[PDB]
């Protein structure tokens, strides 16, 4: 149980009576009144104690990625990684550590949708025995900016304008492509924020990544360059920006549902922690600069070494006092990793040690018992707000005499404490600059372009054409067009088209044809289809319920979540057509005999609004999902207008039927369906 | 400008070079490094202080409503009010108060959806010359506790499970309608908020309540029982459920945004400020408590009486520093009115002043410039986190010789004080009860015999999807029997959703009677103004050019129009990619434009499969008035609708505009919707 | 410096009354932790934290310490079964305002007539204390008020004071040089009530007092001293040793020996030689300052002693072994007074009196 730690802080409210919050039995329905309809007196200390406490609940959100959702787990080390990092967590095969992880948005607030269109965070804290080691990642591997000092300018660009706090949660507004089109290093994460990454169908379907390149170092003090990556065992998977729209106003907590689903059926997902490693003389060896967070390192340069693997199997208890209150930082480091000259981890490293002091109130943040290391805090820090132990120590203060040299100094060769890197060396001027090597802006992103498939590049184009469409002002949609032309004049003049713009003439000055693996979503099957949604609709009339039944029992033998929709429910039903909307489901079957509801007098019932069982089907066929009908059902396909021998849509009976169910959902998303510019033209 | 006071904090920063927050101009794009490659300073002033405010941006959300919008306007007071109030801000006629409202939901938080299902806030602030006196109202006027103590249980229960937090802004859940049940009392507020109160069209279409019975005092200490109103003068309207949830995906902003585009294009809304007045003796007689804030007064046993009107009609420049930080309490009262010991009232009172340390994070809260009073600050309060002023008399302090008796007190006699209705007493032994004249929870709630026949079945279907989200079965039963108590229909319909037998008759609270001005579908609308009208077009033959003599046309009625194409061409306000039903008021198909409904001007990449057929059909099942132009009506044919349908236009241009915009004021063709049996 | 008192942490069988000072009291000690601690869970600090066990569904705040189990945070709840459940007088031990307890009267800004009497009791009280610590009283308002550069204030604390006894206000009138009002007999009294007075009981016990012994490094005193210290430490008393610097034996140092630190103050013998001439100029110490702490001793009204040949010390600041409170001879003669002394603690016959 990695949330062992945990439960000396549990408290079990159950066979006890209602108390204060300083001890003391008492009733607190009824306010304490001066007669019988009199006013509530001030003495009412329980009121008091009450509503205060309820009064100071919130605290403020996280000024990035304040909508998210996490879970406990345990991380197991493959081998005895010693030959490239002292870190301990990292020191012998099958060693296991405790992790939390917390996945986010970064743009909306803290009751937006998780479906909306944005990077993902990827936050992963191990509590090893030689202290809290993080790492704070995206979904995605490049970051906007390359100086953590225009953070601020990025992220106010981005969070709704100031004036009317619209809108909420999107990308998709004058501000944000202003600064877009202004800042010229941010299209690369752009690119990867209007592909699927953007709109992940999980969690548990993200890989992830630090970004930054960090130095892994030995107990001799070498160090080796090295990229963070976490690879899902779930495979990646995404959603349609149309789909993912409904799913926002459906179910906003679809993301943080789905982790807690996984786990508390005993689907536990997870991800290999895989670096790759790069020599400290070849930091620029690669055609850009490993200090640069806008670039990600080619598979095909460096490929990926798996470490070990994480698994999240443990929900939290009280989501407040865990996910909230949980307090990352990548100043969080250990000995056998080091930082490097990566000007946006730089600032990182002051602006989360900061941020806590708004977020928490005060400097003993780290005493909170989601934040607590499990490998023993010895220092002379003292007091501060809400200050939770008593330090026996009355000699705070090194050097001493009196105290016997203790808490001692540790260092690179006593105590095992921390190094910073031996070899590291500063050379040249105080400069407030930019390295020249960090000028190309435009080569990555035609890069990672290149390597999507063909339909897969066409949602990226149109994610941009559905954003552009939003700015009103005209020269901010040209300088977005002029930006464009520079990573690929096919890709503005297809985004032109919606804008009513000219298409402009090539710039080819970036222009190549090279692609890199690792990148893309949709020209890969899912390795497993647990935990993956089916709606079965069927109906209360006829036999049908009894054959959705037997359709279940079968589908959930391969680890599928089946839920039985119908009127209203009935014995075997899980949700009514009121109730029920196709971005719940992976796939969408038609139980025999519910053709009825899709036409004449059973499609019109005061039990649900008007057409629901027909907008489910076509919803699902629409967004690319494996559709299909046992029997007779294929009818419902006929009213819709779907054939039965379509890709990714399945008529027959029962055992075929649930055969090529569970085949179409390794494919998860038919892209047949999906028009590709050209297509329709004459 | 209501905003006028405002203006001496106001900073421009346009012309004008960078600089830190204590002054000198500044470079701030680059972080200070040791050499070309290297590691950034910690000498690095400027980083620090940029990052620093960057990283304290944040405050606490509000405990509840914590999603909302606002803005400024102005109140007029109708009459010289003297006769039944002290209160100066309705103490002559046409004098004017400046006033900010702020609009919210309850459950959610800040970046909930608009068009959740839920009470509405409908806070607003008279900044009077006798100090600020707000009214902290709802949209709905009975709430479900009957004493403050139970709040926190109430609001526990309706926002997030505590183990996952789930759901978001959604009482449909184990734990709200476990408390529902539970809790009897709260039907009553529950029935309103599965009515068309829980899912209004925009704040413009809502009405407001103080809920609680106030006191009206005049200068002699005389005293009336109140219920504030607040009427609005765009007339109530509401959505549809299933509009409604793909509203809050496809614009989370819907409400705040209408308020924010109403008051820019000079469509100021208005609202009539009335109040219900009753003698002190008539507290229990009308077959129920005034101070029990779980029912309302029936207009027919206490007529409206209008007092004034509000207007707004100025957005705000900062959100965060107005609307975010505007800090309500009903403790703000003036000299007139006075508190009634109403046990949901009197813990409020409390509650709003102490959670503004939470939010501020200190006592300094009414010196921020959208708290402040235009009327003056004079106390012998000194220090305090963020103190902003400086204090010239250092006698802080009464009584005291040394400064003459200044700041002087100011009583009912003196210096027009507050005053505490005089007549008021207090009788009987300490208590933690409730008066047994609170007991009847259900004759109230059985609101429900008061609304159309369709309207009743909205208020079923939403029963109907909320309990059926509630996985435990015992609590499933416990929701019958408590509606069944209400309406035996009402628990038989609802039943059925939940494949339950509802229980036998319990006629103990059952009655046939109705009351008015509760509906919302009952009544027409009074004006179309701001509504909006979405031309489906295409950029392909002249359908783009018609398309704008039909917006032209259409705007000269005051509504707003968006012209709807497969690209932005000349004259085309949104894409088919960009463009949903949720964000219109009516839907019309522009003569040509049946080209993208079949065939293959429906297959574009510039837009979803089947978007331009998606956005009629969602219009007409959401009971939109539709139409279409000359040839489009094969528009309407692809979707099986017919000419003959109420609300369905088709013909020529004229014929369509003179029924759209009276399909408009009919808002919601009820026709279109089934009713059990 | 974290804990937080509050008169309202109140437990069952204790309640209020309808005092309003400490009606508002309860309001402001809950009110103000919000300042000090930033936050609502300060009674989660270990100091603040009861023994007898916390179940409520109170939840989440600024530094939250606590993973509560319970999902269903609300009452009441079919789905908590109840739990946790209501206390009142009858079942759980729950606190109940004492039933009998009654509201009665118009809702009021006022205060009860009752109140209007601010003068009896402050002449009970000055009634009830000895002549010299009656003197205490006045030479306290003496010196407070001669601070108040306002001259009416002066005249209306005069005008007060003169309501609550006229001797009173013609003994402070007299330090402000302002006339002797005329007596204002309204509230004048002479009763007396017991348990008030400091100064007319000796102590029950003199364990821990503190006795300073001054000595000097140079010949036998420092011996002397030790045989002393042993001796006064057999009571249960603190003593220190003083002497120009810290030879064996010595406690402290003249430099940094003051007589506040101590209840007594004995000479040790051959110490005299520190009280004048050479051995009271010293660069080890302020010039004096052995004859500063046998004089402050004395003035202070302290028992103070010199052992043997040390009573010249004592000569030499004008003090003789006739008086209470000063004990001279041979050491057991000098301890006995001593431990006599500290019962009585302070010697007021030095102390003068308003026409003595
Ligand atoms: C490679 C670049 C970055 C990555 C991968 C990243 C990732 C993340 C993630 C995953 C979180 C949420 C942690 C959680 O779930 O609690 C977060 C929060 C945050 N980030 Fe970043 N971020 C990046 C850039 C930056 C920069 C450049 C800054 C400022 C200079 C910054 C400031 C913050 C702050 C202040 C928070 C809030 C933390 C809290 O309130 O506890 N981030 N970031
Ligand atoms: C008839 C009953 C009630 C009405 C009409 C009402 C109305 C409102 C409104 C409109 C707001 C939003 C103010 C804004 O826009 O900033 C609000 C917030 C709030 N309410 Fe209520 N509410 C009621 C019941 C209660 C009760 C019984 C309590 C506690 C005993 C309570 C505690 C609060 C608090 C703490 C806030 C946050 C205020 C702030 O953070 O500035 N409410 N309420
Ligand atoms: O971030
Ligand atoms: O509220």
């Amino acid at each position: 149980d990695a949330r062992q730690r945990l439960k000396e802080v549990e408290v079990d409210d159950n066979g006890q009576f209602m108390t204060t919050d300083f001890g003391g039995n008492i009733e607190e329905q009824f306010s304490l009144k001066a007669g019988g309809r009199g006013s509530t007196l001030l003495e009412d200390f329980i009121f008091r104690q009450k509503l205060q406490h309820f009064d100071h609940e919130r605290i403020p959100e996280r000024v990035v990625h304040a909508r998210g959702a996490g879970a406990h787990g345990i991380f197991t080390s493959y081998g005895d990684w010693s030959n490239i990092t002292a870190a301990s967590f990292l020191g012998a095969k099958d060693k296991q550590t405790p992790v939390f992880v917390r996945f986010s948005t970064v743009a909306g607030s803290r009751g937006s949708a998780d479906t909306a269109r944005d990077v993902h965070g990827f936050a992963t804290r191990f509590y090893t025995d030689e202290g809290n080691f993080d790492i704070v990642g995206n979904n995605i591997p490049v970051f906007f900016i390359q100086d953590a000092i225009r953070f601020p300018d990025l992220i106010h660009s981005v969070k709704p304008s100031p004036d009317n706090e619209v809108p909420q949660a999107a990308t998709a507004h004058d501000s944000a492509w202003d600064f877009f089109s202004s800042q010229p290093s941010a299209l690369h994460t752009l690119f990867w924020a209007m592909s699927g990454n953007g709109i992940p169908r999980s969690y548990r379907h993200m890989d992830g990544f630090g970004i930054h390149t960090f130095r892994l170092v030995t107990e001799d003090g070498k160090s080796k360059l090295v990229k963070w990556h976490w690879k899902t065992k779930q495979g990646k998977a995404a959603l349609v920006w149309e789909e993912a729209q409904v799913l926002a106003g459906k179910n906003a907590d679809f993301h943080r549902q789905d982790l807690w689903d996984a786990i508390e059926s005993g689907n536990a997902p997870s991800w290999e922690l895989a670096v790759q490693l790069i020599d400290e003389d070849k930091a620029q060896a690669y055609g850009f600069d490993l200090l640069d967070p806008t670039k990600f390192l080619p598979e095909e340069f460096a490929p990926l070494q798996v470490l070990g693997e994480m698994t999240l199997n443990r929900n939290p208890m009280n989501y407040f006092a865990e996910t909230e209150q949980i307090s990352f930082q990548p100043g969080h480091i250990v000995r056998g990793v080091d930082f490097t000259e990566d000007p946006l981890l730089q600032g990182r490293l002051y602006s989360y040690l900061d941020t806590q002091l708004n977020r928490h109130r005060g400097p003993n943040f780290e005493q909170l018992p989601i934040n607590r290391p499990v490998s023993g805090v010895h220092n002379n820090h003292r007091d501060g707000q809400g200050q939770a132990w008593i330090h026996k120590n009355i000699h705070h203060y090194s050097p001493s005499y009196l105290n016997k040299g203790y808490p001692a100094q540790a260092n690179q060769t006593v105590g095992r404490g921390f190094f910073t890197t031996p070899g590291r060396t500063a050379s040249g001027v105080l400069n407030r600059e930019l390295s020249a090597t960090f000028d190309d802006h435009y080569t990555q992103p035609r890069l990672f372009f290149n390597s999507l498939t063909p339909v897969e590049q066409q949602f990226v184009i149109n994610a941009i054409r559905f954003e552009a469409s939003h700015v009103t002002n005209e020269q901010v949609k040209k300088n977005v067009l002029e930006q464009l032309n520079k990573i690929s004049n096919d890709v503005a003049k297809r985004v032109a088209v919606a804008l009513g713009l000219e298409a402009p003439q090539p710039d080819p000055t970036y222009y190549h044809n090279n692609v890199t693996r690792g990148v893309s979503i949709f020209n890969e099957s899912l390795p497993t289809i647990a935990t993956l949604r089916v709606g079965v609709l069927s109906t209360t009339k006829g036999g049908s319920l009894d054959k959705a039944k037997a359709l279940k029992e079968q589908l959930e033998k391969d680890g599928l979540k089946v839920t039985v929709i119908a009127e209203y429910l009935a014995s075997g039903v899980d949700q009514t057509y009121s109730a029920a909307d196709a971005t719940a489901f992976d796939a969408v079957v038609v139980a025999e005999g519910a053709e009825r509801v899709f036409s004449g007098k059973g499609a019109m019932s005061p039990l649900f609004p008007a057409g629901r069982p027909s907008q489910i089907l076509t919803d699902g066929y629409r967004w690319g999902k494996p559709v299909a009908a046992v029997g007779s059902a294929k009818k419902a396909l006929q009213s819709i207008g779907v054939e039965e021998k379509e890709a990714g849509v399945y008529a027959g009976a029962q055992d075929e039927v649930i055969k090529g169910v569970e085949e179409g959902l390794k494919v998860f998303k038919f892209l047949e369906r999906f028009a590709v510019d050209g297509d329709d033209e004459e």
